[PDB]
């Protein structure tokens, strides 16, 4: 599913994402738009052999499962192909415990490269939420 912009914004509103660990909804609606293009099956393979899933693009090295990622963690406790849903309620729970770890929204490098120190806000302006 690719989410409209303002449908996202309304979506992470509904499961908890609006000011979530200091966090306004815009910078999620940025690193959504930036990690996925608001495209719930975004795949990408790193380096490492591990690979971002959905459209937060969440890591298999160390959040979920895809058998194929050995030696990794799943501490999300789903299967990768959960966050491909077109439903983002795994991938919002998911995304609950990862920037609770400490590092913030930094761990997502295109927020931290492109919606950080933004004007976020024009992320969900025009929109009713
Ligand atoms: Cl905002
Ligand atoms: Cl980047």
């Amino acid at each position: 599913k690719v989410f409209g912009r303002c449908e996202l914004a309304a979506a992470m509103k509904r499961h908890g994402l609006d000011n979530y660990r200091g966090y306004s909804l815009g910078n999620w609606v940025c690193a959504a738009k930036f990690e996925s293009n608001f495209n719930t099956q975004a795949t990408n393979r790193n380096t490492d052999g591990s690979t971002d899933y959905g459209i937060l693009q969440i890591n298999s090295r160390w959040w979920c499962n895809d058998g194929r990622t050995p030696g990794s963690r799943n501490l999300c406790n789903i299967p990768c192909s959960a966050l491909l849903s077109s439903d983002i309620t795994a991938s919002v729970n998911c995304a609950k415990k990862i920037v609770s770890d400490g590092n913030g929204m930094n761990a997502w490098v295109a927020w931290r490269n492109r919606c950080k120190g933004t004007d976020v806000q024009a992320w969900i302006r025009g929109c009713r939420l």
